[PDB]
């Protein structure tokens, strides 16, 4: 189901700007976008949009009270830096089994100066000699990854 429709369901008649909490699994975006996200979601804290078919995280709206967005198992693969820009307050991170491929491309988080949780599992950046190491270097703010520390 398509992820606007998804949204107005799970709104379940209250405004935008009394909700902290979303959840939109396995919904559908559009074609690889958000859709349906404004900045009306003054109050939202937790936005979870697993298995959406995410390409892009490019229009994500002013969400200043947001501190935790769930990403898991779609195919973003950067535009990273859309999120010290939209969502400045994130604190827990989860861009499990995207196409996270390289340490250049989660350099943008550096900017994110309350991002405290990050994962990554499954990521091909994952695969790297000393990932755990060179993450912690490139992003000295954080301090769990993948679960551990």
């Amino acid at each position: 189901m398509e992820m606007g429709r998804r949204i107005h369901l799970e709104l379940r008649n209250r405004t935008p700007s009394d909700v902290k909490e979303l959840v939109l699994d396995n919904s559908r975006s559009n074609e690889g976008k958000l859709e349906g996200l404004t900045d009306e979601f003054e109050e939202l804290e937790f936005l979870s949009t697993i298995n959406v078919g995410l390409t892009s995280i490019a229009n994500l709206p002013k969400l200043n009270k947001l501190k935790k967005l769930e990403l898991s198992d779609n195919r973003v693969s950067g535009g990273l830096e859309v999120l010290a820009e939209k969502c400045p307050n994130l604190t827990h991170l989860n861009l499990s089994g995207n196409k996270i491929k390289d340490l250049s491309t989660i350099e943008p988080l550096k900017k994110l100066e309350n991002l405290k949780s990050l994962d990554l599992f499954n990521c091909e950046v994952t695969n790297l000699n000393d990932y755990r190491e060179n993450v912690f270097k490139l992003l000295p703010q954080l301090t769990y990854l993948d679960g551990y520390d």
